[PDB]
């Protein structure tokens, strides 16, 4: 597949890229998504970070990282000594994947399948080429398999500074575990998953 490739324009500057991103039709996410989420800061951010995709918040607000799990990111990066200001912040998918059941509060993010994670790939690497980051964090599963690989495993290589030659700029990549992940489940688990994602912002703010 050809995927988004079509609709990244050729150009580096992140307002010209987001409007493209705008009309991209390169997968079927588009449809019922309210908008596109682009990444946000600037070229002179030295760490990209990178999620799975816009949820329910961020559909709407067109930022990302704006509901739960991004003032729980928040409060790691705060603990960190990371200022989010600094950084360019995006994701792997740029449409939100969604249902709805009955009962609910809000709409419920689906899992990107790795073709549409391929297919809206060229997006994340004109991102990369227009900022050329020193070090990208991964933020789960989904984000750290675009750029390492569909069999990667995060749980298994916390805390590792990685690379590949398959990127733009040969940055030094941290996959983390994805801030919606320490949400939810027992207090001793969240809180000691909490304190590696700090060590793991910590192992990139260091590279
Ligand atoms: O921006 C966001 C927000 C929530 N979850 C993500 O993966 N990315
Ligand atoms: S998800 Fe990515 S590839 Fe699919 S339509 Fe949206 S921007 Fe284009």
């Amino acid at each position: 597949m050809a995927g988004a490739q079509d609709f990244v324009p050729h150009t580096a500057d992140l307002a010209e890229l987001a409007a493209a991103a705008g009309e991209c039709r390169g997968c079927g996410l588009y449809r019922d998504a309210t908008q596109a989420v682009f990444g946000a800061g600037g070229r002179s951010a030295r760490i990209m970070m990178i999620g799975e995709q816009p949820g329910d918040k961020e559909d709407l607000a067109g930022l990302p990282f704006v509901g739960p799990a991004g003032r729980l990111l928040d409060r790691a990066l705060e603990a960190a000594d990371i200022d989010r200001d600094a950084l360019y912040v995006t994701n792997a998918v740029k449409h939100f994947k969604f249902t709805r059941a009955a009962g609910g509060k809000r709409r419920i993010h689906k899992t990107p399948s790795r073709t549409e994670v391929v297919a809206c790939r060229p997006w994340l690497i004109a991102e990369m080429t227009s900022v050329e980051p020193d070090v990208v964090v991964l933020l789960g599963a989904t984000a750290a398999k675009a750029l390492l690989g569909n069999d990667f495993r995060v749980t298994q290589h916390r805390g590792e500074v990685l690379h590949v030659d398959d990127v733009p700029g040969d940055p030094a990549l941290v996959a983390t575990v994805h801030p919606s992940s320490l949400l939810r489940g027992p207090k001793e688990e969240r809180e000691s998953a909490f304190a590696g994602l700090v060590d793991d912002l910590r192992v990139a703010a260091d590279v």
